[PDB]
Parts: C-alpha cells; structure tokens; sequence
C-alpha cells in the first residue's frame, strides 16, 4: 500500500517500452503484499495483470486492471547433499543475476540460460530455453498462490506440464501466481554444448576442457553479439514459437522449400526455424514508423521508438499471414498480448 501506484505508466515495467497506463500499479515484496493486492482488485472489482520484468510482455491499450509487479527478493541453498544441490528463488529475483549466484557458487546447470532478461517467477511460465537447455531439464519445484482459493500449492516437475515455449500456467492462465522456484542443480561438471556457436567459439578461444562458467560466459557473448538490447531497441526477444510439424506436412514443404530449415524431433516431427519463414517472406529489417522486424534477427519485432502495442500487433499479424500463405503454416505468438 505503501507503494501503490495509481493511474501510472507502464513504459520502465516492459521491455517493449510501450506507454499505456496501469490502472494500479502494485510493487509486491513477499507474500503478504500479493494477498492485499488481489484482496484489493476484489474490492474495486478489477482483474489483476501480473508481472515480472515484462520482458516476454506486449502491452496494446491502457490496462484496465491492477498490474502486480512481483519484486519478491530472496536465494538460497535449500539443500546440498552428494554433489546435488536444490536452491531456491523467490518470483521477484532477476534470472540472469540468479544464474551468475548459482555459478559463482560452482553449480552446474544453468550456464546456458545465461543473459535471459526477467525474474525467477515467469521462467517457467513459457519453459524458458536457450541453446538446448530448458528450466524443465532442471526444474524441482514450485510453490503457487491459488487464486481461486487463496490457497498455495507446490507443483513438481510433472506437475507443471512443461512442453516447448509451455506450462500448465500458460494453458491455464490468470489462476496460479508464482511464489518461489526450487531448481536441482549440481556440483559436478555438467557440459550442454549442443549448439554449433557454441561449441565453435569455445574452440576459437582455445578453451579444451570448458566448465560451466565459460560457457557461460560465451554464450553471454553471443548474447551481447546478437540480440538487440531492448534499451536501444524495445523488444521482447523472439516473437513467435518455432513451430513443430509432422513429417507428412514436412516432406510436402521441403519439396517446394528444399533450403527449409528444420530440427527433427526425438518424436520424428519437425521444427521449423520461424526466423527462416519470415526472413524467406522478406521481413528483415522491415520498418513501419515506429516498429519493425531487425535486420538479422528475424524473429524479433522491434520498437524503434514510439510505438503502440497496436502497431507491434499489427505487424506480426501482417507477418503470420504471410507465412500462413507462403507455407502454409501457422506461427504463434510468444510473448503474452495483452
Ligand atoms: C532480449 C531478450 C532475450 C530473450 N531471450 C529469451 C530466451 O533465450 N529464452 C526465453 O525463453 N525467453 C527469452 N526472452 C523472453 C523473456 O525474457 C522470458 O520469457 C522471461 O522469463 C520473461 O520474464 P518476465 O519476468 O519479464 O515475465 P513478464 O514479461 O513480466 O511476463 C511473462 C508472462 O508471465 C506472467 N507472469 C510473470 N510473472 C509471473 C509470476 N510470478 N506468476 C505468475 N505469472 C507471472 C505474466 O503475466 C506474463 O503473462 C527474452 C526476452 C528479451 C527481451
Ligand atoms: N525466446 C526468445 O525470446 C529468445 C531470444 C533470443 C534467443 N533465444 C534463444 O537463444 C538461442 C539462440 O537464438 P538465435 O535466435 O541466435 O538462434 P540460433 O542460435 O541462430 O538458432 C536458430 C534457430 O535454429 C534452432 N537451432 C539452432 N541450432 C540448433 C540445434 N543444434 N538443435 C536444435 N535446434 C537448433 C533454434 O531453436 P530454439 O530457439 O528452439 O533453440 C533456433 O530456432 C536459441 O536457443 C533461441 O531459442 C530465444
Ligand atoms: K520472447
């Protein structure tokens, strides 16, 4: 109550940085300021848009609702027994410094989530992944407020329903509020190096027998590299899921797109690289006024200064029709629209 905002800008709270307002804005530190924030969107009869960094965030209107930022503070061990170690995150903490604790800590198991903009608490709403590693290959537990009930739950590993770019929170939204998150990590060496840059670099820098924190480190680099920096260029990392198809659609494509890039699945459908759908439609470096597609991250949908969240939705929309003609396939949004 203390800090609760009314009427107020959600540009700084959305990687974006569009500008509309919070009806509320409530800056949550623990559990007891959750409680009094959905107590009081009851009172005034509101609904209530949580977020974390709002970085995986499109906001298009002005937010009728009481927005709860989750500024829950708090890491620790839980517990550390034969080189398995569990610790534990509180909703508010932001990921990439979490993940710089675990490693400094020698813990092995989040180096290639390295860099990820965001707080704990939203990581596993979209199963967050980068560079063949997702939260689940490391996930324990968590603990969620029913808002239904007001009651807490603790849902582990199977319970959370994790797919590609999916949870259970994701499918079932706007009822589980994330609290904390307990992840298993360990303290003997653990390499991921799945991916080609990844791998590549490490050998340029001469690196023979990598640990945990080098790759790291490398993959913070191409990170830094890449990806557009919302500061300079509001964005919310890739806008679109990768989609996956079955290897029946998949033949019919790489006959009329024998160039098609696509990851076959332990399962035998295939995941198609949507940055190379829309690059083949022609979208890098578009720009629109305020918004565009960058010029060699396809997948990332740019705001150049100004924008709406109309004019971002807009152009995806252009640009999933387009793919939807060109190949006949449909693209999915990423970040959640508001
Ligand atoms: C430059 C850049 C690079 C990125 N790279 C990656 C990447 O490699 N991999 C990847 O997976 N993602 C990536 N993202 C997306 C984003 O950083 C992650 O998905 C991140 O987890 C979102 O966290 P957030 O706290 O900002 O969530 P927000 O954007 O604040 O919100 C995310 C969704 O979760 C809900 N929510 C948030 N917190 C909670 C909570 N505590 N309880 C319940 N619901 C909640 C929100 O309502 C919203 O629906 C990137 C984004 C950017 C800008
Ligand atoms: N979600 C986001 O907002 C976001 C933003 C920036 C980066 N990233 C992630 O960071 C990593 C680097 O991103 P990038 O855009 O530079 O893509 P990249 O590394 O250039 O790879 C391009 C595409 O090919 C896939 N890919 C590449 N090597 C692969 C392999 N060995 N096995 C299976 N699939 C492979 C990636 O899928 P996956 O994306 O399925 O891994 C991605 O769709 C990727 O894992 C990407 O998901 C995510
Ligand atoms: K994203």
């Amino acid at each position: 109550s203390l800090e609760l905002q009314e009427h107020c800008s959600l540009k700084p709270y959305n990687t974006f940085g569009i500008d509309v307002r919070a009806r509320l804005l409530a800056h949550a530190r623990d559990e007891a300021d959750v409680r009094e924030a959905l107590a009081l969107a009851r009172e005034r009869g509101l609904p209530l848009l949580v977020i974390g960094g709002g970085s995986n965030l499109l906001l298009t209107r002005d937010v009728e609702a009481l927005v709860l930022r989750m500024a829950s503070q708090g890491r620790r061990i839980v517990s550390d027994a034969a080189d398995s170690v569990l610790v534990e995150a509180e909703a508010g903490e932001a990921w990439d410094p979490f993940v710089q604790w675990s490693l400094e800590r020698g813990l092995a198991g989040l180096e290639n989530l390295s860099l990820i903009p965001g707080t704990v608490g939203a990581a596993p709403m979209q199963n967050i992944g980068a560079y063949g590693v997702e939260l689940k290959d490391v996930f324990d537990s968590l603990t969620a407020l029913d808002r239904q009930d007001g009651t807490l739950r603790e849902f582990d590993r199977q319970a959370c329903r994790f797919g590609y770019r999916d949870s259970l929170f994701k499918q079932e939204p706007d009822r589980w509020l994330i609290l904390r998150v307990r992840l298993r990590l360990t303290r003997r060496e653990r390499l991921h190096l799945d991916y080609g840059p990844v791998r590549q670099r490490l050998e340029e820098e001469g690196i023979a027998s990598p640990t945990a924190r080098d790759v790291s480190r490398v993959i913070c680099a191409i990170r830094r590299e890449k990806l557009p920096d919302p500061a300079v260029l509001g964005n919310a990392g890739s806008f679109f899921k990768n989609p996956l198809v079955d290897a029946t659609q998949a033949e019919r494509l790489r006959q009329a797109f024998p160039d098609l890039v696509g990851y076959p699945q332990a399962d035998g459908r295939l995941k198609l690289a949507a940055g190379w759908l829309i690059d083949k439609g022609g979208w890098k470096g578009f720009r629109d006024g305020p918004v565009g597609v960058h010029a060699q991250q396809a997948l990332v949908l740019v705001n150049h200064g100004g924008a709406t969240g109309a004019q971002v939705r807009a152009l995806a929309e252009r640009i999933q029709e387009d793919v939807r003609r060109r190949f006949g396939v449909e693209l999915e949004p990423e970040p959640n629209l508001y």
